[PDB]
């Protein structure tokens, strides 16, 4: 299948590497256009894939069977909208990122729009990406109008195992957002690894109560307790890790907060729910960003 990968960072390079290993015809698509993109990936078994692939070829884009998007959340929608008039109108666009709120920015996309999450882990080490862990990628329809693109799950399963189609992708994204709304800003603010959060059960529950209330109003069934339990399982499995938001903070990079607690606050406002803890986290992180930027 012919694929354009938008965003040639850790995840994009993972997918590019994996797609080439199965013989799919690919290109990259970069922010700062160049004719080629550098893929340097170390697989879980130590094998090395170092390759220069086509990038930013608009004719290639115009005849792609899939636009795979692996940008950070705040990068996604402007970059997609700018390619959308080139991409065939029948060609699916698959978004894989953390956070939510990009789909709301992409309501007028005429292409089929698919949302994805993944538990694979890929980490930048200089100009090398390392595939740290294998995992599971779920994809589904981004919007109410988006139809059955399960065939893509079947293809991508053979590229980067495991991939599954989920019609209820949105509910899954909301649960992952709950976890993200706890772990990312608290670790960012406290400058601590994820496991330190277990010494704050009350604050964790409070955030979980706010998010559960938004989730219920959105039509997905969950409870504060269930969200809390899922948070603790993620903290337990990542206790020693530095969160992606804390990494951003420490590297003086823009964070995904407008698509994590920020999104949660936009949906809270639209259902008139008060979310004072989430608000504090969002504002605290925005202030930390303004200390650089
Ligand atoms: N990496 C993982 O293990 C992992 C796992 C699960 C989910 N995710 C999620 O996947 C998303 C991407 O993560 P990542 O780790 O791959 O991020 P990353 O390494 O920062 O990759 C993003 C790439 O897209 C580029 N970019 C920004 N704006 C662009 C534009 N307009 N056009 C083209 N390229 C543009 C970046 O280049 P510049 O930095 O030069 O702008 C970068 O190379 C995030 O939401 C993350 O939370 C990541």
């Amino acid at each position: 299948m012919k694929i354009t990968v938008l965003g040639c960072g850790a995840l994009g390079q993972l997918w590019l590497t994996a797609l080439c290993k199965q013989g799919h015809e690919v290109q990259g698509w970069l922010r700062v256009p160049q004719p080629y993109c550098s893929v340097n990936l170390v697989e879980t078994d130590g094998s090395i894939f170092n390759e220069s692939l086509t990038a930013n070829d608009p004719d290639f884009l115009a005849t792609s069977d899939l636009l795979l998007v692996t940008l950070k959340a705040w990068q996604v929608s402007d970059a997609v909208k700018s390619l959308a008039s080139t991409l065939p109108v029948t060609t699916p666009i698959l978004l894989i990122h953390n956070g939510m709120g990009t789909i709301e920015e992409l309501q007028n996309i005429q292409q089929p729009l698919l949302m994805g999450t993944t538990t694979h882990a890929a980490r930048r080490d200089g100009n090398v990406i390392i595939h740290v862990a294998n995992g599971i990628t779920h994809i589904g329809p981004a919007r109410q109008q988006d139809g059955d693109y399960s065939y893509l799950a079947d293809i991508l399963q053979t590229v980067l195992p495991d991939v599954a189609w989920h019609n209820n992708i949105r509910a899954e994204l909301w649960r992952k957002l709950a976890v993200n709304c706890v772990i990312n800003p608290l670790t960012a603010i406290w400058n601590c690894p994820n496991g330190e959060l277990r010494h704050h059960p009350q604050e964790i529950m409070q955030i979980c109560e706010e998010v559960a209330a938004v989730i219920e109003r959105e039509g997905h069934h969950t409870s504060a307790e269930d969200l809390r339990d899922y948070v603790m399982q993620v903290i337990d499995a990542t206790a020693e890790n530095i969160s992606s938001m804390l990494q951003d903070i420490r590297a003086l990079r823009h964070t995904e907060i407008d698509y994590i607690n920020g999104f949660l606050l936009r949906r809270a406002r639209a259902h008139g729910i008060a979310v004072p803890e989430n608000t504090r986290l969002f504002e605290m992180v925005k202030r930390k960003e303004s200390e650089y930027e």
